[PDB]
């Protein structure tokens, strides 16, 4: 059955007054659209989430702050609640914030009521938010909201985080618990954002070893990277067998993103993704980070194309924003000349790790 697009003109718009990425919702939809992909899936205006949903995960006293300040940058109490210049307190932050979250409950009920086995957000994927605090561009975790309504009908949900950044607000707010692994794929080094993540982190209590880390270092490429992810899913898979997926998919490992850290492309990220949907489970897709505009677009737009199958034409059709895609004008993204910084030796250790950790998954 046909794929779920969460999307309306109303939740673009919104989408496109966060502070940190104007208008790469727009531009996002605006190369779908171009490439006629939103004809092959079913379309959803997504819900605002109310502040009972919200409160399932965050705070009553952060979401009230929340809605206080977005109807205000320099209140005392902000600094407490993470707001400040990462999570600016925005002019009307809280109804972004909602229709973010309720986008993504959005998605996850399209899933449980069977009306599709993949449901996109791709505005969504706001990892570092905390119950109690913004953090990293997030005000909410539309994320964790999302896997809590999945909880309706899944007793045992898959998230995986497949950002240039630590998924640390969801593997915190599931650290333990055993009906929620998260697997995550990230820029793990000293003094980057935000720290956390270490192979060794495992989770806590009832969840440990239900939360899975992998650190990357600087300039991986596709080859590599599928590798790895493949190596560590096809373990996660057989020990854990999930019923339900939440993916994220962000844009800031792809060649050209000004942080300039990993070397990716999409048709790798692609492969990690085809390799998740012959799992055949309903899957929740989510973007993440993404600092090059164009970049962002030409990835999820690929990618939207794998989830229907679909071969792109190379050449960006026009379309609203077509000058903006010089000077190539093209889909395909090209790594830059940088070096691998991964060791093949510590990729092989850190897999090995993560594979005697999930023996103890399996023996229980
Ligand atoms: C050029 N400029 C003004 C900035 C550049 C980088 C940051 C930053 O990395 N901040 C730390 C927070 C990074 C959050 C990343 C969100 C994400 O992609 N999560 O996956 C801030 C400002
Ligand atoms: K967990
Ligand atoms: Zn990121």
């Amino acid at each position: 059955l046909v794929p779920v697009y969460i999307y309306s003109p109303e939740y673009v718009s919104m989408c496109d007054s966060l502070a940190k990425i104007p208008k790469r919702a727009s531009m996002v939809h605006s190369l779908i659209e171009a490439y006629a992909l939103h004809k092959q899936m079913r379309i959803v205006k997504p819900k605002v989430a109310s502040m009972e949903e919200m409160a399932t995960f965050h705070t009553d006293a952060y979401l009230q702050h929340l809605q206080k300040v977005s109807q205000d940058d320099d209140h005392p109490d902000s600094i407490e609640y993470g707001l400040g210049y990462d999570c600016p307190a925005t002019e009307g932050i809280f109804d972004y914030a909602a229709a973010i979250g309720g986008a993504t409950i959005t998605a996850a009920q399209c899933l449980i009521d069977g009306m599709c086995k993949v449901a996109i957000n791709w505005s969504g994927g706001w990892h570092h938010a905390k119950k109690d605090e913004a953090s990293g561009f997030c005000y909410l975790n539309d994320a964790v909201l999302g896997i809590l309504r999945l909880r309706r009908k899944f007793e045992r949900i898959l998230y995986v985080n497949l950002d240039l950044h630590h998924g640390d607000g969801v593997e915190d707010a599931f650290s333990f618990t055993s009906k929620v692994m998260t697997v995550s794929l990230h820029k793990f080094s000293p003094g980057f954002f935000p720290g956390t993540g270490d192979v060794s982190d495992v989770g806590l209590g009832k969840g440990r070893y239900y939360s899975v880390n992998v650190p990357i270092q600087d300039g991986i490429q596709d080859e590599k990277y599928y590798q790895i992810c493949e190596s560590v899913l096809k373990e996660v898979y057989q020990a854990f067998n999930p019923k339900a997926v939440v993916l994220q998919l962000g844009a800031d490992t792809i060649a050209g993103d000004p942080m300039c850290s990993f070397n990716m492309t999409p048709v790798g990220i692609g492969k990690c993704l085809k390799y998740i949907l012959q799992w055949q489970l309903a899957t929740l897709i989510l973007g993440g980070g993404g600092y090059n505009l164009a970049n962002t677009a030409r990835c999820w737009t690929y990618l939207t194309g794998v989830i229907l199958g679909k071969t792109l034409s190379s050449e960006i059709p026009d379309h609203e924003f077509f000058t903006a895609y010089g000077p190539d004008y093209v889909l395909e993204i090209t790594p830059s000349c940088r070096p691998d910084r991964n060791e093949p030796h510590r990729i092989q250790q850190i897999l090995n790790y993560i594979k005697g950790n999930l023996k103890h998954v399996v023996i229980e």
